[PDB]
């Protein structure tokens, strides 16, 4: 929930720009498009009361059921990011802009491949011969959002299989997870209200000790 | 409701630009048509609490019943996504530019089916002679709106029509369908306050145990 | 309410572009006038709880009394979208416009029908000699709101009639359908409260035998 | 109240524009301003629940006493409508424009009606000469205002007086009114509930009898 | 409070616009000071519910102090318009735009009064010479403003001396009229509630002998 | 709080334009200075629910101290006000300008007098010569908020002294003033449900004594 | 809370303006700067209710500590302004700028310190030889930064001692502050409603002698 | 949570500026980036009710714990701070403008580091010869937010592994900790309520005797 939309909401306050130089644009836009899918997949582990309880008095199948349905919800801000960054265009633009087709709607390996990659800016761009900007842009933006959509697809298909074979899930061990999860709750309640009755009796005794002083 | 709210507002969110290429139009409109019903398809299918209770202890009559329920809620977000994409113009401007009468409100076949399909893209268009690229628009685009209120018509009529024949209904089936679905909720209010007092006895054995340390 | 407040607001929403060509400008507007009306009453039909129940048991006052008040209310969003098109001039100004005096305040039979049809589109028209475009304009958006006024006048002088005569109405078919529809919702809430206590009785003895399993 | 503010909300949103032609001027005014506070009027009668119980077993003086009760509230909008158009000047301006002193502050009988109509419409007009248009503006629209103050004094100085001689009232049928006011109500709610307890008992009869299928 | 909240919006609402003309200058501005004071003062005396009771076997002190003390409140709307009028300048501006001395920071009798009429419109006004326009005001703003806030105290020290001597009071008669409103409540609410138990006992008996035709 | 924040809100609404005169200047910005901070004290005298009962039973010092307490509350306004005229610059700027160093940092007595006059209004302003108009202002704005904070830091220098000394306070006149305003409230509330009893036995024989008429 | 945040806010409003004149711009920001701070002191003394009380039957332990508690809450808003101010530039930029190092990024003695007085006043600056006024400006505003976040620094690093130490602190002077602390508030909540008991059985006997009189 | 949310929306109220001088860049943006987060550090350990009773009766290892989860709430701000401050790039251009390769897409040692300094100041920058100045910037803003994602990643690598293997962690002293947590808050609790009942007993006897004056 505020995972996703946490996950979303960052793609716009963050400034995609890309240096549009020869060899730095693919790097460039490769680590921008798998290091915060990496982010915020061990934010969801982290960020669940349960990643220390795993890290034995519990049986196997209970512990690779609870792991399993623990990695499960952390792949929702990992899938929405990626799908977003390929519905945009941006990241792809950058990375694939110095090999493009040139004699398809359209010097030396050097001087071609430095005037290529100036394509996803505009102010730098200076080889408006031999190819119109707009027309290498808004080419690379369509095989783009064809990915995306695939990837939407691919994924969204196979969180349907997933819900039909239930794969790691047995009833015997969806129910031993599901009562260990009542005793963890039900055992912290108990401790707190035995701590304020315990201490309570020592507290009059101090008071009285200590309105000993101020009477006098 | 919410699903049906989230495929108008996804419409607006993403841009629909086209390539304005000869052959890449029509491959990109028909897949920007049918691949996002597609997908909000099979997450109407996901994401109610009975897709894995049908993937037998069960009358045949009941499930059958209780699929093609299932699937007629899923159809609300793909109906009202098809419509908006028509009723708006863009993507059946992009798929048809290329074959449009020019002698009527108006070069080999190449150098022809090229210089049709910039009409989409104003920035790009050149041929403006043989064609004021508004009198192309504006005619493609009143095509696009018969056909988009034609489809909500026959739609409309047709979801009237099984709301008084209602084929796969019978009251045996219906009601049997509504008891088991209130059995599924019972069992499970009925485990969970049973789970916290099995373990409540547990519990307090513990403290006083663990209470044997901070005490001494 | 809702149904009558999504009639004019999805008015907005919808673009009204005309082809502005000699022979579709009256075809795309009979259209774009009687289909959305069409399709907001058979959408206020489908969305009431007794479409079903009436497609015998019942006397045949009950039936036609009970289906004469159904429709009676689908007629608000008909009667709103026709009215709010006609005080808005743009349709009217579409399917005439080649039809209008060009002598009193102003080439064969072709070349005049197909000059006069680009009038409601400003930037195709180019015969500003014989007539101004704003003297064609604001000259057939007065005769458009003539009718508007018209029809919101005659229309509200028949709901009145329909007030004070009230047809197809007897005090005792009045009586006879609110005790039917009365006896409809009880027996649906006494179902309901049968069927969470003959099922919670198998509950407890459905635990208890799974509860046989992960307390050894 | 609502009705009151959807008097003049609902001014807003209609446009006014008008003809600017000698003869259209002065019917499409009069239009415009008669006939929605003649709409008003019959949409106060309509949606009160009394019209159709005076359309005999009660006296005739508490009929006359409930009727002109009746009017006297649906009276709030046609003059609340009346005085906004008056205290505008654009219904005034173009009705009377044809007839204004251009001697005083400024051909035959035509040339000079076809030059003066076009005063309200900024763009349309020719005749810059023999009158400046903001000189014949800011002039009609002075007359208007002093009628839209007069017209706002005598229409609250008359509500002042039927409260303080109160005409057709007489507590005899002030009294006997608001008792069968009363009595219209009590036997509504008294009804409904005998409605759903003379049906719950042939119920329980109808689920146990449905109660037999669904139960081996 | 709501009346004094409708005197100061309902300002800004209407338009001033003056016709300046060397006759109808101090005409119109006269009468769009003096009139909506007068139309305030009658619509807050018509708006209490004591109006008709006070239009005998009352005291005639207890009359005289229930009617000095409606009047009183009445004056609020009728002061604060009078004064924004004041300090807003455009109504003083108009009506003595056409005495100012031209001598002191500066043709016939005519041709000056027709000039000068024409300081508060700047698209009309022509004489330049002879005097600045911005000259002209802002100095018959000033002298409006000596006046706004001269009438401010004045009407301030006013309301302070009927807050220390509250002439027509005297302490027999305020409660002897303080009594005589409880009365009024009292015995409306309690002829109510012998309007439904009276009328309830005849339900009941016009109801079964209604229960009589739907029930064979 | 409310009177407080109605004198700064009250400041930005009023417009201070200035005569630009060479002997209105210092008039004009005299009155705007004094006369609404004299209105905000007998504002604030008017709207308190004691100032009638001060205008004998009662102890020469219960009402001395309950007098000097209800100015002191009065006198947030006035300084307020006065503190927000000096921070703005405004008023100092016109009464003021007339004498100004325009040697330092820069005819008879007449026409230097007439042209320093202009400086507060930018678009009469002739004599650029002899003196920047921003030089003259932005000089004359600094000695302005040199005397508002002089004026903050004195009399908040104050209202910690009327706070340590207490003058006009004697404890033995602080509890018999708190006192006698609990006798006002309670006296009041005591009387009010006196009288809706005594009334209340009465209404019983109206009601029923008409109730005679509309029985039979 | 609401003083430290009226204290960034009054900020903003309050506009820093300054001379631009060789000898009053030190003058005028040292003022600025000391003056406002002085007054959100005082402030905050003179609204707690204890500066009357300190102003003896209470230990001298019990007064030092109930005082220097009073003052360290005074500090935010003094902290909180100077702050702020030296974080923004303005005042460091008009006190510092006639004492810049020309020569290094760059006439007697006047003409000089009189051309580099007006660096802060765009409209005012001549001097745009010798000295860019953007690298004059940028440098001024980095030396205030940097004193800025050496104040933040150095204050916090202070208000970390003083609750680690805690001084003028003993638990014996603590306690007997937070007894006399509630037995303020006790006696006045007792004092209250033995003043409506023994008020209110004078009301019963002036009630009905005065009840004497409407009666009869 | 709130300190979090002020650590990110105190970096845009704050002005990034620098000075663009070859020796004060680098100084400037090393203080802007390191002394804020030391500040926000002590601004936590300041803010806890715990800072005291840490600076003897508890055990060593009880305190040990409840120093370290002390310290680990208060890296929540240090470290969002200097996220958002790498992911920006303003710190990092101004500190490494200087060095920056001019030979690979692009005088002695001075003239070149001052010609390169003004490279983040556009109005400064003169030397648009040798290099564009949108070239080094968008290179520089490269390599500062590989940095920022590689800072995001070890960092919240490292959150991770201080959940699983948990050091200075023993149930023991996570036990003895919770427990005098607890018996701190009832101490307060039951402090208060005895010091308004042992004063309570002494307000009667002082009231009463104060009512010895006012009652004669
Ligand atoms: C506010 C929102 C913003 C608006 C929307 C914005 C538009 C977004 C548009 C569209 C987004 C729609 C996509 C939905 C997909 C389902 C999510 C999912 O997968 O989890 C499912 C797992 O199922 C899987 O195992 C599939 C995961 C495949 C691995 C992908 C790795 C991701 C990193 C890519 C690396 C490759 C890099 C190479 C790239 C070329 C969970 O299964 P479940 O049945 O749900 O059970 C859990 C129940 N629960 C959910 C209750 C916990
Ligand atoms: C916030 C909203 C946005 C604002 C509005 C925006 C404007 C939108 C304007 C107008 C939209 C109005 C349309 C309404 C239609 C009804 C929906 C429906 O069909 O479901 C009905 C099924 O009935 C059917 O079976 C018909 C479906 C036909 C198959 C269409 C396939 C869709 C993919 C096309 C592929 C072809 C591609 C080729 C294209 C050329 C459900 O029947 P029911 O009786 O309701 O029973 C269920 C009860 N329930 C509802 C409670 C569950
Ligand atoms: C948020 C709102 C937006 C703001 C306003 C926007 C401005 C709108 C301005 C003005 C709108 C005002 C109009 C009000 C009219 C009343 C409605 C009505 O008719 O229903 C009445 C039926 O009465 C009839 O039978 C008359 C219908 C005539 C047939 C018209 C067909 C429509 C399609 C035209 C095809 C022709 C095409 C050719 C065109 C040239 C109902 O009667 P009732 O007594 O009420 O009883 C029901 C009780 N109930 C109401 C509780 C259920
Ligand atoms: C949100 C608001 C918008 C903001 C304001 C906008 C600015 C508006 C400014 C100002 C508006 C102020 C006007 C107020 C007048 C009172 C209303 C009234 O008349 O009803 C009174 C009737 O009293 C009458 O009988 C007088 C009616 C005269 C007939 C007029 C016909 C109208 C059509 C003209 C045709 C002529 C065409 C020719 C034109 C040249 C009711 O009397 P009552 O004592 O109240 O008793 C009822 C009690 N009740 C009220 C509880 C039910
Ligand atoms: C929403 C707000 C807007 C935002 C802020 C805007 C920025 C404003 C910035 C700053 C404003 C801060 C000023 C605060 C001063 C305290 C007020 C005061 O004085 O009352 C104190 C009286 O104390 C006195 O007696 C001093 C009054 C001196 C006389 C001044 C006359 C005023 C008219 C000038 C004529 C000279 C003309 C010549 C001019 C050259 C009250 O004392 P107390 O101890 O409080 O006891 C009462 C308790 N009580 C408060 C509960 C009732
Ligand atoms: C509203 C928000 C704004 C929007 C977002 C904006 C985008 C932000 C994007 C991304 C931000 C995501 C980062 C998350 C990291 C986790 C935080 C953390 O570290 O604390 C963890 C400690 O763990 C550690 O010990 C690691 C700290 C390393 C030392 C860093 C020093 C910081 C100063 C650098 C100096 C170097 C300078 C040199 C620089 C080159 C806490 O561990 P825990 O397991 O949680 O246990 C505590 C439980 N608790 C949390 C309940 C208390």
């Amino acid at each position: 929930g505020i995972m996703a939309l946490a996950s979303a909401q960052m793609y716009s306050a963050f400034d995609f720009n890309c240096p549009c130089l020869p060899g730095y644009n693919a790097a460039y836009s490769a680590g921008i498009l798998l290091a915060p899918p990496l982010v915020l997949f061990l934010l969801g582990l982290v960020m669940n009361n349960n990643v220390s309880m795993l890290a034995r008095a519990k049986d196997p199948a209970v512990l690779r059921y609870m792991f399993c349905s623990m990695a499960q919800r952390a792949l929702w801000a990992p899938v929405v990011w990626v799908a977003v960054t390929l519905l945009d265009g941006k990241c792809f633009l950058c990375a694939f802009c110095t090999a493009v087709p040139v004699s398809a709607l359209g010097l030396p390996a050097p001087e071609l491949a430095r005037l290529l990659a100036r394509v996803p800016c505009p102010e730098i761009y200076d080889g408006d011969w031999l190819l119109a900007r707009e027309v290498a842009v808004r080419y690379l933006r369509c095989i783009s959002q064809a990915l995306g959509w695939s990837f939407v697809l691919l994924t969204t298909l196979l969180a349907f299989v997933v819900r039909s074979v239930r794969p790691c899930f047995t009833q015997a061990a969806f129910l031993k997870s599901k009562y260990w999860s009542h005793y963890i709750d039900i055992e912290r309640k108990l401790f707190d209200e035995t701590c304020t009755e315990h201490a309570k009796a020592f507290a009059k005794v101090c008071i009285q000790q200590f309105f000993e002083a101020m009477n006098h």
